[PDB]
């Protein structure tokens, strides 16, 4: 099913994942869509960042719904 991802550079993202994702796959998807490293991924819903333990259904995340993603201060 797809959901969204929104980031603070002004930039949106549509992807096809299932509800029994855990989180640190949802990052990996990231990753191969816009190569973003999944440690330096901070993922947000509902007003908590995300632990990688659980799924998308856990978290009651279903089709249409919206991540909120930033980016942590080091790399390189």
């Amino acid at each position: 099913m797809q959901i969204f991802v929104k980031t603070l550079t002004g930039k949106t993202i549509t992807l096809e994942v299932e509800p029994s994702d855990t989180i640190e796959n949802v990052k990996a998807k990231i990753q191969d869509k816009e190569g973003i490293p999944p440690d330096q991924q901070r993922l947000i819903f509902a007003g908590k960042q995300l632990e990688d333990g659980r799924t998308l259904s856990d978290y009651n995340i279903q089709k249409e719904s919206t991540l909120h993603l930033v980016l942590r201060l080091r790399g390189g």
